[PDB]
């Protein structure tokens, strides 16, 4: 009569999806937290004697290490295929996406008109020489972008991009990515890469000094003249050894719910993955933007490419 989720994702108001998960089918949700890349550890030492039914966490390239590991099975669900898009889920039916994010370019409205800006490409030019804020490569959401970078460009032309963008850095890469934008408001940088929930988060905060910055900070929806803005995921998926695997399938289901939707993404700020539900009230002003299609298991398969580019450019580590 229950389900174990192991999540790194969960937020406060998600216990009203569990709350309704549990009125609709009698399953209880029993929520293990973590850390992403320790609950894959935790899942992968506990074996065949897991007890975790659903694992949830964010990024593709976390949903991918997962998947290596060995830790998920795969789901044939006509209601998750239609509903997620193609690109948001593994090609292997191994996890799938229930919201939404971008990585894009957060700019000092005062410093920088959006006519300036294009694409993350133009972002290797010399005109913006001290002038880039961005967090370490440690960061998967870095991770994940300069792995489509190389899947677009191929090593050689993706390190002389990464080599101009390195260049381009105001400040040794220092702090997350709410940081970043905290740097850009400041003029510590003009620009910088962050994740759209993140400024968001500020224009909604309880504190005066958040909704400050985030006037002062512009969000930029590159390359939408040509493939499109870098999207990622918050997912999950059904545990290899699920003790209820019908449970697990029936919640995941329930996620992509118009309701269950609408709670998951705006408990971080997040867009939805299914077509036809409304956006957060907060997201709405920033406008609609073109998506790439990139399957976002890429991301994953080129994660240790990425790495391996950012220590040859000399892109900082935390
Ligand atoms: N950075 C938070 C944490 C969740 C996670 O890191 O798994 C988010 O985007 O939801
Ligand atoms: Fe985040």
């Amino acid at each position: 009569g229950a389900i174990n989720l192991y999540s790194s994702r969960h937020y406060d108001t998600d216990q009203a999806l569990y709350d309704s998960f549990t009125k609709k089918t009698g399953l209880k949700v029993n929520l293990i937290e973590g850390k992403g890349d320790k609950l894959i550890e935790r899942i992968k030492s506990e074996g065949a004697n897991s007890p975790a039914d659903v694992f949830m966490t964010v990024d593709a390239g976390r949903l991918w290490r997962a998947q290596e590991a060995g830790i998920l099975q795969p789901i044939s669900s006509s209601t998750l295929n239609n509903k997620i898009p193609a690109n948001l889920r593994s090609p292997e039916k191994l996890w799938f996406g229930f919201s939404k994010r971008a990585r894009v370019i957060m700019y000092n409205k005062n410093k920088v008109q959006p006519s300036e800006l294009s694409t993350y490409e133009d972002l290797a030019q010399n005109k913006w020489k001290g002038k880039i804020v961005i967090r370490s490569s440690s960061n998967i959401y870095n991770q994940s972008l300069i792995a489509s970078l190389i899947e677009i460009h191929g090593m050689s032309d993706a390190e002389g991009w990464a080599k101009g963008f390195v260049r381009n850095f105001a400040r040794p890469p220092e702090g997350n990515d709410t940081a970043q934008i905290k740097a850009v408001a400041a003029g510590i940088g003009d620009i910088g890469l962050a994740n759209s929930y993140y400024l968001a988060r500020l224009k909604r905060s309880s504190k005066p000094e958040d909704q400050a910055v985030a006037d002062k900070v512009g969000m930029f929806f590159p390359n939408q003249n040509g493939r499109g803005t870098h999207v990622n995921i918050s997912g999950g998926g059904v545990v290899k050894n699920a003790p209820n695997k019908e449970g697990a399938i029936k919640f995941l289901e329930y996620l992509v719910s118009p309701e269950a939707q609408k709670i998951f993404s705006e408990g971080n700020n997040e867009y939805p993955v299914v077509a036809g539900v409304p956006i957060a009230s907060v997201l709405k002003p920033f406008g609609s933007f073109k998506n790439d299609s990139t399957n976002v298991s890429v991301y994953g398969k080129l994660n240790a490419d990425a790495i391996k580019l950012m220590d040859r450019v000399g892109w900082k580590l935390e």
